[PDB]
């Protein structure tokens, strides 16, 4: 099941009942690039695990996820504080969303010029919006020194990110904040403590197993 936009800029794929992955074209260094995030149907609102490459399309996320399921979004968590991730805030604050974050990307956010999430996300956080449990964990530095996966419990899900790379990538992408050396024990944490995935999304390209995780330590020799 999946459902684009107007423009075919915006889709959503479901994966269950209630967790669907979000997928919007954006650009970086000039090019077209599609990245991932959830958006979790709840009891009591829409969560969105990342909202979009920036205003624009933030709200035009919104807008589409909130006319369809017939809920407002009422919290985002942001991954990591690259404008990749964080591009959306303005909107989110503006519109009374609450951004949830480590206090690290909230320092990082604020440092390159942007709006500041919530700094409220610890190491290991758990949340629960309705009945939807999310988990979410800081495995350490790898894209960036940042960078948290997000975890669904009661359907095995992981969210992983820029950290994790799809079986498409065939290069790490954007280096310039990462810490390679890192980035594979923070795989090997994640993989440590969620022994048992059903699906792992990550932060572009389709969705996989862990053999993504797999894959992004091979990426990473």
């Amino acid at each position: 099941t999946v459902i684009k936009n107007e423009t075919g800029t915006i889709s959503i794929s479901q994966l269950n009942k209630n967790v669907w992955v979000h997928t919007e074209l954006g650009s970086f260094n000039g090019e077209a690039v599609p990245s991932n995030g959830l958006v979790l149907n709840t009891s009591k609102g829409l969560v969105l695990v990342d909202s979009s490459w920036d205003d624009k399309l933030t709200k035009e996320l919104i807008e589409m996820v909130e006319k369809k399921f017939q809920k407002r979004v009422t919290d985002v968590i942001i991954t990591h504080a690259h404008a990749d991730r964080i591009g959306g805030i303005k909107t989110l604050k503006e519109r009374g969303i609450k951004a949830h974050s480590t206090a690290l990307t909230a320092e990082l956010a604020k440092k390159n010029g942007y709006e500041e999430p919530l700094g409220d996300l610890q190491t290991v956080t758990n949340l629960k919006f309705g009945n939807m449990k999310v988990e979410t964990f800081y495995p350490g530095k790898g894209h960036t020194e940042d960078n948290i996966v997000v975890w669904l419990p009661q359907y095995n899900i992981l969210v992983g990110g820029c950290l994790v790379k799809s079986t498409s990538a065939k290069d790490l992408g954007n280096v310039a904040d990462a810490y390679v050396n890192e980035w594979s024990t923070s795989i090997e944490n994640v993989l440590k403590r969620y022994r048992n995935i059903n699906a792992v999304v990550p932060g572009h390209g389709e969705v996989g197993d862990k053999g993504l995780l797999l894959h992004t330590l091979d990426l990473l020799k």
